């Protein structure tokens, strides 16, 4: 049973997640994903969520007072607050496994230059906070990262949704001049396992030498 | 100017998407898309036949064929810069255990093909990776190291937490140095590999 709350100024971006969820898992009370428009917690008629950065620089910073009110309402002491950020700790499969047994994830999606740091720092005094990055590239905001995190985590929750994997093949045995490796059709399953292991070793050397 | 075509059995997942156009295609338009793996194993493999017909129609020899896969080369900001000046990206999104390897191999005989991974975690398919790649690339299209440090805005005091006084000082050199120190401190703590140190 996991609850995920996502807070964002672009609620529509999280539409795929809602679609990804099988009815059986929702009906069994195994998972609930709710998406919240950050502007519900704005203070002014202009529904302001950002303001100029102290110390100067380009871009804007999301307002602490708005985020503070949102997280005050949504989070409890048991919440794991997830904050995507290009400056975060790396989100890995190990992370996904750890988070898959949490009762309550709240994902705070920023835009612009990010969220005033006091939001996370204040929250960390009353709950667990994790600033994470999904990879070494730059996005426009946290929403695509939330999609990735939600999928990676929920597929590890029962019935909700190292070396590199080698190539896979299926029918037909010959296609556009290319035959499936004959070893795979040999019925020698110890040999097939060794062939697959060597394919994986070769691919890891070529594509991810860092893993070795 | 860039054209992006995305091919998927779940076109609805791509909904979050003048100098750039993005089109989404249902792979099933070219047909059962999957079958059991040769050599055994759990799960299913996407058939090369359907993919071949799809890519035949959508791709040219100019196309950069992008194939998300957990076994890919890393997609990084460098990749995003490289791809930002391409005329035509086609992103082939797999499901199940992935796509028959011959699809990429066949395609590489007539176009440039890039198998890439957006990170060291496992997804159920290529679609979320496609969304990440598109976002990272499009923001670099003409006409559109170290970890960044913390940012602050008004009010200068909030819940008894102050904005670092240097940021209020108006001293550009001191502000630049404090920010450099914050960034290097964050990088050592969170991504020591970026500075050539062992990971945790
Ligand atoms: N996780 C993760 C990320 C993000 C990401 C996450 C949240 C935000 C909120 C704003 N931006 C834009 C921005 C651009 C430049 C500097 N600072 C901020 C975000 C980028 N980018 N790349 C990742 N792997
Ligand atoms: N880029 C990227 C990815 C993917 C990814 C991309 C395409 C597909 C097509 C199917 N699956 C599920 C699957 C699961 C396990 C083994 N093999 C395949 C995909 C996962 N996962 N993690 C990433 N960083």
């Amino acid at each position: 049973s996991m609850k995920i709350d996502v807070v964002t100024i672009f609620p529509e971006y999280l539409q795929p997640v809602r679609q990804s969820l099988p009815g059986k898992a929702i009906d069994a009370g195994l998972v609930d994903v709710a998406v919240h428009d950050l502007r519900r917690w704005t203070h002014d008629v202009h529904k302001s969520v950002d303001d100029s950065p102290y110390g100067g620089g380009p871009g804007m910073v999301m307002k602490p007072t708005v985020w503070g009110d949102a997280l005050d309402e949504i989070c409890t002491s048991e919440t794991l607050l997830v904050v995507p950020t290009p400056a975060g700790y790396p989100f890995t499969q190990e992370t996904a496994w750890q988070w898959s047994t949490e009762d309550h994830l709240v994902i705070a999606c920023g835009r612009y230059e990010g969220i005033d740091q006091r939001v996370a720092d204040d929250a960390a005094t009353r709950m667990r906070v994790r600033e994470v990055s999904i990879g070494d590239y730059v996005l426009n905001g946290g929403e695509a990262a939330a999609l990735v995190i939600i999928e990676a985590v929920l597929r590890l929750v029962p019935g909700v949704l190292s070396l590199l994997e080698g190539p896979s093949y299926t029918r037909p045995p010959s296609w556009r001049g290319m035959d499936v490796p004959p070893v795979l059709l040999s019925g020698d399953h110890a040999k097939i396992a060794a062939w697959r292991a060597e394919q994986s070793r070769q691919r890891t050397i070529e594509r991810r030498p860092d893993l070795l």
